[PDB]
DNA sequence: GCCG
DNA sequence: CAGTAC
DNA sequence: CGGCAGTACTG
């Protein structure tokens, strides 16, 4: 990244935003900051700059500010709620709206939530493990993490397929989570096991708090015995062995490589989901479409028209 | 915010 | 449903 | 002008 003295300004604006509500905008400038990650080549010029996808007139003017007065002057009119905004939406359960009705009410503090506050219980549990959900874990804690899962649904089965996805899959050198997909191909056993899955590991101590307790998907907080552990984000989802490359796909992200993939069906007239590669869905401004097989990942891409990308190049 |  | 998360 | 991914728990 030869750019970075536009991004780290960029992603300031970014983030105000993004706290602020404006969803679309936020996102307009993520793009761009990955245009700018991406390059590989400093921009120096307006034009160049304008003429890169994801990048506009608006965001040229912006960067050549930067470039020529080092300086951007829209930072210096962040409004001061942003910082308050940022630090209650940082927990877990609490997103933009909670936060700007915290904010309203004259909230300031995550003390001030914690005494006055009227919180959930997905946003109780987001509370007592501020500090735990912002670290990331290494990965050789997610390694430890995925195993206890692991042995815990091969003591049902000794032939489920147990996989850890996310930024695990993708080679990270730390994961801000642990997600566990789960399925068997005899395409006929997932049903069952992922409730005593569940009792099983709750038993053991293994996890602390539920978030989410779906009949597919578990979200939740587990922690590993021992001194010196911290409190770590768990998800597991069990899936039918037939969608399991889908799965795969969409739970190893990142999130802007599957929202690229998903734009791109749906401009091929497919759809693209966590559990299928559809084709001819009918949309318009009620589109049963047609299921096609994707026994890999490798299917994904040849039937979308894209060479196979590994896991580690999905940043995005 | 960007792009069709 | 709106809000939140993935 | 208008989409910007698509799906699933909570309350
Ligand atoms: C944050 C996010 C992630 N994802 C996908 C990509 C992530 O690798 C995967 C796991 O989410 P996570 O990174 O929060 O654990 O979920 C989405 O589909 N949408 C989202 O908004
Ligand atoms: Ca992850
Ligand atoms: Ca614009
Ligand atoms: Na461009
Ligand atoms: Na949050
Ligand atoms: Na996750």
């Amino acid at each position: 990244n030869h750019n970075l003295h536009i991004t780290e300004k960029l992603e300031v604006l970014a983030k105000a935003y993004s706290v602020q509500g404006d969803k679309w905008r936020a996102l307009g400038y993520a793009k761009a900051i990955n245009a700018l990650k991406s390059f590989h080549k400093p921009v120096t010029s307006y034009q160049e700059a304008c003429s890169i996808p994801g990048i506009g007139k608006r965001m040229a003017e912006k960067i050549i500010e930067i470039l020529e007065s080092g300086h951007l002057r829209k930072l210096d009119h962040i409004s001061e709620s942003v910082p308050v905004l940022e630090l209650f939406s940082n927990i877990w359960g609490a997103g933009t709206k909670t936060a700007q009705m915290w904010y309203q009410q004259g909230f300031r503090s995550l003390e001030d939530i914690r005494s006055q506050a009227s919180l959930t219980t997905q946003q109780a549990i987001g509370l007592k493990h501020y500090s735990d959900f912002l670290e990331r874990m290494p990965r050789e804690e997610a390694t430890e993490i995925e195993q206890t899962v692991q042995k815990a649904a091969q003591a049902f089965n000794s032939g489920l397929l147990c996989v850890a996805c996310g930024s695990y899959r993708r080679g990270k050198a730390t994961c801000g989570d642990v997600d566990v997909l789960i399925t068997h191909p005899d395409g006929r056993s997932h049903r069952g096991i992922f409730s005593r899955l569940l009792d099983s590991l709750r038993q053991e101590g293994f996890l602390t708090d539920d978030l989410v307790k779906g009949e597919t998907k578990y979200l939740g907080v587990c922690r590993l015995p021992g001194p010196g552990r911290r409190h770590r984000r768990l998800d597991i989802k069990v899936v039918p062995y037939s969608e399991f490359a889908c799965a795969l796909l969409y739970f190893t992200g990142s999130a802007h490589f599957n929202r690229s993939m998903r734009a791109l069906a749906k401009t091929k007239g497919m759809s693209l989901s966590e559990h299928a590669l559809s084709t001819a869905v009918v949309r318009n401004t009620v589109g049963p479409g047609r299921v096609l097989p994707t026994p890999t990942e490798k299917d994904v891409f040849r039937l979308l028209g894209l060479p196979y990308r590994e896991p580690a190049e999905r940043d995005w």
